[PDB]
């Protein structure tokens, strides 16, 4: 029914040591992520440090990425930005590049500048008149604005191209079997992510896709396979085997965990973030690929 | 002794009807600002609906505004980004195109990113490295990160182009006295924000700048200026009488005040905010207008 559903990795930016863009192993990261089986790819997300990037820097990567993902799995270009106008004018880009959907935070900036429900709902609407591609509505603390369930419902039901949802607020299983419930079909995407934390509840709640970290998509997809096949046991074995991995990259390694995996395969270059994101410490990064040899990832044995 | 002392008011950026960058008023907002008595003029900060706007807009902006004040008075050119070597280059850039002075705040992204004080100093000795010209941190709520007084203090003592600060988070008095016992006379310039609400009880505690609203300037300066001479109860007169209207704007038109101001005046074409900031309550800003006109502000009376 729904024209997307499955994992869809974040792609992390792949900066050469010295800061610089680093765009051939920004297209290996891509590669080794489409090999895992990721059922698509999201790019320029948090986990993306988009934070840390310039708009030429974003239109290069976005041009480069979909042009080398050569339509081979749908692409998520992340959108946001505070000015309807701005975020509209990049989401026809992406839409004329070839993305298939385009995800945005809410408007807001900081934690001071928040933005009337009235005035989010215009800024979704008019971004949706603006494209004829799905839009990924994102619900998520960075934001620190509330998007009520019966808000998102709504929105899902009265704007056009309003029908995906990335729910990563505490509480996302809840949350989750709430939008279900007051958006009915309307609800063409009801996805989580948080690198999968909380994937099983969520999956228990009628979540249909999971917007994870790129660092080892293999290892989280069969869970929701498994799922989706009615195996709630299997479903429990796959995800107690990975858990330990999901939960260090949550708590521990973060955003850096997918380079500092795909640096130790070989699969990028270099795993450093930009100044002043800091690095990951020695032992939280040696504990991480403690955790990630006992499961045996592809981007540990990519040859390539 | 310092280099810059006084009232230096945000600049807000003026636009069309439609969202468009409205250059024409944003000239003219300038030559008001400065005929209103500025000490100098800071552009592209919160005030400045800078989150609205791209990286082609900010530098567009940067030029014409710099050009356009024609080196009359001195201007601090807001260069805040996450990324260290980002805002090292908009630095240098700002400090070529002819800054006297760049405010930043500390690397920090939405209300999930944040950067321990290690790296927060790197990105501040990185900056100072990169111009030759101040540097001005801002302490402010937005960033929703922590610099004590005692590393604030710190950084100037350290760093050579850190010399300025902008105490807006709550209880800024003793903040400010606090920052300059600490830092001494390596504190150049211990100054407040807030639009001025708690201007009087910061020259108390030793502040000798203010960045307030780009409304009124002329209504303000007297206020420092009488603390100069020593003045205080005299100071706490004029403070009074324009305190309803520093409040007002404080607490009910926000940043749009100056804009309502200018445009009520003629100063400006447009108040309008670009999408999807909302507009100014119809009774928030027939108040403010009423409030304005019990001061005589040059504003409303600017034959130009």
């Amino acid at each position: 029914t729904p024209r997307h559903r499955g994992i869809f990795p974040v792609v992390p930016t792949t900066f050469a040591d010295t800061g610089d863009l680093d765009l051939a192993s920004q297209k290996r990261a891509v590669d080794f992520m489409i090999d895992a089986g990721s059922d698509g790819l999201c790019i320029l997300a948090n986990f993306s440090e988009q934070f840390a990037i310039t708009d030429d820097e974003r239109d290069v990567l976005t041009r480069t990425i979909l042009e080398h993902v050569a339509g081979r799995v749908p692409v998520i270009v992340t959108t946001s930005h505070y000015s309807t106008q701005v975020c509209a004018a990049r989401s026809l880009r992406a839409q004329q590049l070839g993305a298939a959907m385009v995800m945005a935070m809410p408007p807001y900036h900081g934690a001071t500048f928040r933005v009337p429900e009235a005035q989010i709902f215009e800024f979704y609407a008019r971004v949706s008149d603006a494209i004829a591609i799905p839009i990924m509505v994102q619900d998520a603390p960075a934001s620190g604005t509330a998007l009520s369930a019966p808000f998102l419902a709504r929105m899902a039901r009265e704007i056009e191209q309003v029908a995906y949802f990335k729910i990563e607020t505490p509480g996302a299983a809840n949350k989750l079997r709430e939008l279900i419930r007051l958006g009915g079909d309307a609800i063409e995407g009801p996805w989580d992510g948080e690198e999968a934390i909380t994937l099983l509840a969520d999956l228990h709640a009628g979540a249909t896709g999971a917007m994870t970290g790129g660092g080892f998509p293999d290892g989280i997809r069969p869970i929701l396979e498994a799922w989706r096949e009615g195996r709630h046991d299997d479903a429990y074995a796959r995800y107690q085997a990975w858990l330990p991995l999901i939960n260090h990259e949550n708590r521990q390694s973060g955003i850096l965990t997918a380079k500092a995996l795909m640096r130790e395969g070989g699969v990028i270059a270099s795993e450093r973030p930009r100044h002043p994101m800091p690095e990951l410490h020695p032992d939280t990064r040696a504990e991480l690929l403690a955790i990630a040899r006992r499961l045996d990832p592809l981007v540990l044995r990519w040859a390539h």
